[PDB]
């Protein structure tokens, strides 16, 4: 199966916004976390499969500091400190990825923001398959 985006539209957010300001995002709009710790993203994911998947991702972080988020599948800490260090521009839009593992059927994917200044800009996560790596 190709990898499926899930738009930041898409996403249920809490103290960050949708915005459209800085150019380089995809679909409709972009999520703007609040400059504050503990706002967050969440996507409920389907996996039609059991097994490790690829979690990316597309982020822009205009600043020189590292904006690090706790992910949890289901509430459970999969990364307690994923990176998502400076893109250079808040136009300059990289990726951060994890693999991890998901359960047939929904899962509940959410990053949320560990320090002050907030999460980094992020456009979209995208999911795929990775049954070749192994969290
Ligand atoms: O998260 C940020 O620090 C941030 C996100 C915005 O997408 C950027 O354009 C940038 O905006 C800042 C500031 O947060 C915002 O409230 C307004 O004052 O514009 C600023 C700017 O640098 O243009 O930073
Ligand atoms: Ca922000």
């Amino acid at each position: 199966a190709s990898p499926v985006i899930y738009q930041a539209e898409d996403a249920i957010i809490y103290n960050a916004i949708l915005e459209t300001v800085n150019a380089g995002y995809t679909g409709s709009c972009y999520v703007n976390y609040h400059n504050e710790v503990g706002g967050y993203i969440e996507w409920n994911v389907n996996a039609p499969s059991s097994g490790s998947y690829a979690l990316i991702f597309r982020y822009a972080n205009g600043t020189t500091a590292n904006r690090p988020m706790r992910i949890t599948v289901n509430g459970n800490i999969v990364k307690p400190s994923m990176d998502f260090v400076s893109t250079g521009a808040w136009t300059t839009w990289n990726e951060a990825g994890i693999v991890a593992n998901l359960n047939q059927g929904n899962n509940v994917i959410r990053a949320t923001a560990i320090a002050s200044d907030g999460g980094p800009n992020v456009d979209y996560l995208k999911v795929f398959s990775a049954n070749a790596f192994q969290p």
